[PDB]
């Protein structure tokens, strides 16, 4: 008390954050579930797309995008896709994301944010990034230099690099901060903080953000698989509402944006990147997809590492 | 020293598929190719001496004077780039670099395409999984002759390895069948002379999506500063030797890139692609293409074995 932790069903909260939009597609397209936002951010309203095809929703250039993605051989959960519709008004772009999952195809947007971003120069820049994170040569600073970049292209006023021990407790091994902020470098944490339900999640999902703590969720309308007549299993969805016991222990370190990336070091859980900002952090899905490949190669450093001895 | 005696990095053109600008530490325009007229209305004549204010947006100028400004590395990075005219405004896919004392900007006409090209972080991180997973060289380097081929659609992709007399051997491969293998020939060091050779070390990535371009003269082709011709070596449209353009055209391919594999400073090797027709390489590509050759040099400097 509380050791009802293991227990809560974080996969099928039937609800998103706020911040974007999410439809669920069956195989053929037609929409099947949608966040209550749909109306607002774009159309009008959830029992009006439910058994529309998502292809009379979205562009000409969005469903041959999506069909062209779904059909690339070797599943991968999902991969981002840009997205635009043209309504009665009414024309919008939207960074979207794709995924499979629960036999539905879902769709997630978010409205593009930073505003610009030339995204030749931010790949270059993530380019030179990963040379100065390749060039590290011990665990130690490997760990540091991921969190320096992941800092410099996120703006988080906090990221640490937090590793497992073999029951699941952890430690933080390396840091990079604001100075107005606490250091955490050095600090251990019990097994219980997250729980194995969640460990579970973040070694198949290695990435999650949450911009900021104190949204209100928008429910999933239905919130029902008609493949399974249960609750959608949002276990892959970016804009998954998240437990909200973890909100509550986020709201008392005073740290209101929240994201993390695991770190697989094969198909096993190593640790993760921990990233706190003070206020309401969003990061688009560029930078998100840059943290991922910094924790990539990062994991691959500590195998080779590993490997050595002997 | 006979192949090494061609002044490459001089050439005083460059090729067709984009403009040359090149602009003084003050940023006026010291010289630019002599296909500005055609791509932007605009003419080399009215240009020379003016500022980079007067010519580009505000938005432009700003971008640029940043980038310029932010202090330590970098020879240069890829800028979105617009035009001030009368006649309107154009946007253009930029980079930028430094060298001999002038700062050059390259610019690109947009992409236009019936074709869906693939992405940058979906395409690294597949080449990593897939590196990672290479358990010798010769795997390792297979691996980023595939994923290269992915990315680009080129018929031919080579992993070149020099050896210690500069010949070099074909040690992996992937093609369409439709193309001769090149696997496990090796070449003369006299087909990648001493001086392609230095530029390859310092400037890592070469595209001619057509070796039979007619080359655009560069004007004027002499540096204010220095009295000398225009210093080319940086620049990703230079106009390549045509003894090399010759030497392509009689293995029927018309479309070729490669990319250094560095080792520290040490010239390991190309990632070398051959296309039959000519092939212009997206942008998002190239700067893919070149990630994975700096994953692989990692990973063949961690099969090398240790830390010195
Ligand atoms: C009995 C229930 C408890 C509990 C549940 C819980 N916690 C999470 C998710 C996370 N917990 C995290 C822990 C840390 N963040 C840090 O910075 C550090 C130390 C440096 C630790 C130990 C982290 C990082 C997450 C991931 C989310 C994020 O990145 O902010 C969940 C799952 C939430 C979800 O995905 O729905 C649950 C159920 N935590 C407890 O302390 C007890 C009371
Ligand atoms: C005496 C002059 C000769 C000569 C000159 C030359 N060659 C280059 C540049 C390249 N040569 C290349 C060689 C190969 N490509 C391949 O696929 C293989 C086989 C696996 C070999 C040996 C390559 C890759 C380049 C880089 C350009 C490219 O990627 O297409 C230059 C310099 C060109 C420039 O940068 O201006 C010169 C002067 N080659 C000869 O064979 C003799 C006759």
């Amino acid at each position: 008390d509380l050791s009802t932790c293991d227990d809560e069903p974080i996969h099928i909260p039937g609800a998103i954050q706020p911040h974007g939009l999410l439809l669920a597609l069956a195989a053929d397209m037609t929409i099947v579930a949608g966040s209550d936002n749909l109306p607002e951010l774009t159309g009008l309203a959830i029992g009006a797309l439910i058994g529309r095809s998502a292809a009379d929703v979205f562009d000409s250039e969005t469903h041959n995008r999506l069909t062209i993605a779904l059909a690339e051989p070797g599943a991968a959960v999902g991969a981002p896709i840009a997205v635009g519709f043209t309504m009665p008004d009414g024309e919008r772009a939207f960074n979207g994301s794709w995924h499979r999952h629960d036999q539905l195809v879902f769709l997630e947007l978010e409205p593009p944010q930073r505003d610009v971003r030339y995204p030749q120069a931010f790949f270059r820049s993530v380019r030179s990034a990963i040379r100065r994170l390749q060039a590290a040569e011990t665990l130690e600073s490997a760990c540091a230099a991921a969190a320096q970049e992941v800092r410099e292209i996120t703006g988080f006023d906090r990221v640490m690099i937090y590793r497992f021990a073999s029951d699941f407790s952890g430690e933080v091994i390396a840091e990079d901060r604001c100075a107005e902020v606490e250091s955490y470098l050095g600090l251990h944490f019990p097994a219980s903080d997250i729980p194995a339900q969640a460990r579970r999640l973040y070694t198949i999902n290695p990435v999650r953000i949450i911009p900021d703590i104190n949204y209100r969720p928008v429910p999933v309308t239905p919130d029902l698989n008609p493949r399974t007549g249960r609750p959608i299993d949002l276990s892959f969805a970016i804009l998954r509402s998240v437990s909200p016991v973890h909100l509550e222990y986020m709201r008392n370190i005073g740290m209101h944006g929240t994201m993390s990336i695991s770190i697989l070091r094969g198909e096993r859980l190593w640790g993760l990147i921990a990233c706190h900002h003070r206020k309401p952090n969003y990061v688009d899905l560029e930078v998100r997809q840059a943290c991922e490949l910094v924790a990539q190669v990062l994991a691959w450093q500590i195998g080779v590492m590993e490997e050595q001895a002997l």
